[PDB]
């Protein structure tokens, strides 16, 4: 019973842990990989209140915070609106952050259409809507 359900959740870290590695092998998104040195960044903390990035991603997958795919998308969103929040003018430096974290969230969402079958998805959803 619990059983099933917990092997509903162990292939959903699997996947998710596949989807986030093609993501953070991708040279295009290396400065997403990892969290901002505050030293480098130091008003960052302050005005992004949700940083997130692909090893906290990575961090969150194993700590079991993610029951759905939408929630793990969510934080996807974030490193892409954190990037659009923080780096939002119309500079060459600030616009080629912006189109790559958007297009992070963007390879995201397509592999998610092409390789999750619906039904799993939907089946996360009513396990983790009964607990």
């Amino acid at each position: 019973g619990p059983l099933q359900e917990e092997d509903t959740f162990r292939e959903l870290r699997i996947f998710l842990r596949n989807v986030t590695h093609r993501l953070a092998i991708d040279k295009r998104f290396r400065v997403f990989t990892k969290p901002v040195d505050p030293d480098e960044v130091p008003d960052y903390v302050t005005v992004i209140k949700q940083p997130m990035d692909l090893s906290s991603v990575i961090s969150k997958i194993d700590l079991h915070k993610y029951l759905t795919v939408k929630d793990y998308l969510r934080d996807i969103d974030l490193i892409c609106s954190n990037a659009l929040e923080y780096n939002p003018d119309r500079d060459p430096g600030d616009r080629l952050i912006r189109h790559r974290a958007c297009a992070l969230r963007d390879t995201a969402y397509a592999i998610i259409k092409e390789e999750l079958d619906e039904d799993f998805e939907q089946l996360c959803e009513e396990i983790q809507e009964s607990r």
